[PDB]
């Protein structure tokens, strides 16, 4: 406990020797509380509306989901409330047999993931380049020799000590050191689909639907997509020990630094959290030994790894490999587990799409639906369902939720088929109406709106309202103002052809599309089912007079150069 985190706590208290105290009105139940000092609030109850896209989406002024997205509470008041929900709980220890199959599966999964690639340290030059292309963390620290502070803390890590690696709910220094030891998982694409079979790292939203359709071709039962209640809070001490096994593939200098990250920063953590008190705002210093910190490099990759392991074990239980007697058995035999992993594991990974805590799996049959002993005992309890009620799956991949989307198959006029991402339209419009940052000119606000308009033309062109609104936004913003593929000056029909035709591996016929008229929409019934306002008179009035709203935005912007992108 204190031998690992003590030095960090001593430096925090010494820096704030004035106003340091032990408040017993602290609410912490499952975290170790250490002390508090005096800062005052950072955050807001709601953020600003993007006025450009708001002026151009008037019928959605009267939509409750759009209004709610007036940002969440980042104030210390709102910060303490998120803490009560799930962060301040304890996950029960898994049973001894459960712990063993997790260890066996983790060993096999890391060896499979490391079959072609080798771990490596990441570099100051990589970290610096990443920042520039996107005790405070800015683009201003990497040009200053603050790398000597990084250098001094690394020497502590090499001795098994930690001095200043703390996260809140040098800071950039702690995150560089984590990137240095574990950044290879992301930078060398360990969870790409080719390397991990279940992963989708770097695939991109326009590919996820095609992947789901490919999974549907595998013989088996329904497709299951269970959400876990607060996944990051359900990462156990056993989970962290299993994730640590990647260090066995490292060179000793690398192993030493990654072992320091795992033991001192993941399996012992020191956290700052703001709290309101009748005297004001207060920064509390807390610590615990399990759960995952969301503000960390490698959070995504390690969550993907542990979810891959968890879903494999659930497939195991569905197929009869694991029983309740096995999960309780402290002397469980490895044989049947290893044999299943070596004969079936890769085939079973291919039945899954897994992005962090988000998973889709198509097991060999539907026994999986009621295979819940290991899933619950591992702590990955499903959200908003009785603990032992069978999972409900889908027999249409187009109904499966993944990455906050579902995916529609679209027949183009020329007969070729697209697979497009989609979500309830109010979520897309509600997000595009939110800017963040207080001191943002009309120009920066117009550029962000243009950025949303280009994403809509590239990803959501098939929704009638969004293509209209996207065209209206781009007509209202100067053509020469410029805001992953939707941040450029290229003609959006050109970018569309590159993404959906040219570089699309599921499009055999590379024949380019020459007009937006050849770019299809969802069927009208599906468009309305997914939130379209087409068919309402307030939408027809908006569409009919949209040039008026465009010209009003142009009048206020000034005498810049505008192009008309023809919105009705
Ligand atoms: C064929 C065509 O002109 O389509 C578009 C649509 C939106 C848009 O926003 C830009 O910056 S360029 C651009 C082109
Ligand atoms: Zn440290
Ligand atoms: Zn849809």
């Amino acid at each position: 406990n204190m031998d690992v985190i003590g030095e960090r706590i001593r430096r925090i208290k010494e820096e704030h020797s004035s106003t340091w105290h032990y408040d017993d009105e602290n609410p912490y139940k499952t975290w170790a509380y250490h002390g508090s000092y005096e800062v005052k609030a950072t955050g807001s109850a709601s953020s600003m509306i993007n006025g450009v896209v708001k002026l151009l989406t008037k019928p959605w002024d009267v939509v409750p989901t759009v209004t709610q997205m007036a940002m969440t509470d980042t104030t210390p008041f709102g910060q303490q409330r998120v803490f009560k929900e799930k962060v301040d709980t304890r996950t029960p220890k898994p049973m001894p047999g459960t712990r063993k199959v997790m260890e066996i599966t983790a060993g096999w999964l890391w060896r499979t993931l490391g079959r072609n690639k080798r771990p490596r340290l990441c570099t100051r030059e990589e970290f610096t380049k990443k920042v520039r292309t996107n005790d405070s963390a800015r683009a201003a620290v990497e040009d200053e020799e603050f790398w000597k502070l990084v250098d001094r803390e690394r020497e502590l890590h090499k001795q098994g000590k930690c001095g200043s690696c703390v996260y809140n709910m040098m800071w950039l220094g702690a995150r560089y050191l984590e990137f240095e030891a574990l950044g290879f998982l992301n930078e060398d694409h360990w969870f790409s689909r080719e390397n991990s079979y279940s992963g989708v790292e770097g695939e991109g939203l326009h590919k996820l639907g095609y992947i789901l359709r490919d999974i549907s071709k595998i013989p088996g039962g329904a497709m299951y997509a269970d959400d876990t209640a607060g996944w990051d809070t359900r990462i156990t001490e056993d989970d962290l020990h299993n994730e640590e096994k990647i260090t066995q593939q490292m060179d000793p200098e690398h192993r030493q630094l990654a072992n320091a990250i795992f033991k001192l920063t993941y399996q012992n953590k020191v956290v700052k959290v703001q709290r309101p008190t009748p005297k004001g705002t207060v920064m509390d210093i807390i610590s615990r030994k399990d759960q995952r910190g969301s503000g960390q490099v490698g959070t995504y990759g390690l969550n993907t790894f542990t979810n891959m392991e968890a879903q494999l074990i659930r497939q195991m239980e569905g197929e009869g490999v694991l029983s309740k007697t096995d999960l309780e058995n402290p002397h469980l035999l490895e044989k049947k587990i290893t044999q299943w992993l070596e004969t079936k594991g890769v085939e079973r990974l291919k039945r899954m799409a897994i992005s962090g805590d988000d998973c889709v799996v198509k097991p060999i049959d539907d026994r999986f639906a009621n295979a819940l002993l290991a899933l619950n005992d591992m702590g990955k309890v499903r959200k908003d369902i009785p603990q032992w009620q069978p999972s409900k799956g889908w027999h249409d991949w187009q109904q499966v939720p993944f990455c906050s989307h579902h995916f529609h198959e679209l027949i183009m006029k020329d007969g070729r088929k697209l697979v497009v991402p989609c979500r309830p339209q109010d979520e897309l419009i509600g997000r595009a109406r939110i800017s963040q940052g207080a001191g943002w000119s009309l120009k920066e606000t117009a550029c962000l709106g243009k950025a949303y308009a280009q994403m809509w033309a590239l990803m959501y062109f098939h929704r009638r309202d969004l293509r209209l609104a996207s065209n209206a936004i781009c007509s209202a913003v100067p053509v020469h103002w410029v805001p992953h593929q939707w941040m450029t000056t290229e003609d959006m029909l050109t970018v569309w052809n590159r993404v959906w035709i040219e570089d699309n591996p599921w499009m055999e016929d590379k024949t380019p599309v020459t007009t937006w008229e050849d770019v299809p929409y969802l069927g009208k019934r599906e468009d309305q089912w997914c939130g379209s306002l087409i068919g309402l008179t307030s939408r027809a009035t908006w569409a009919q007079n949209i040039l008026t709203a465009i010209q009003q935005v142009r009048s206020l912007i000034g005498n810049e150069e505008f192009l008309d992108y023809m919105p009705s």
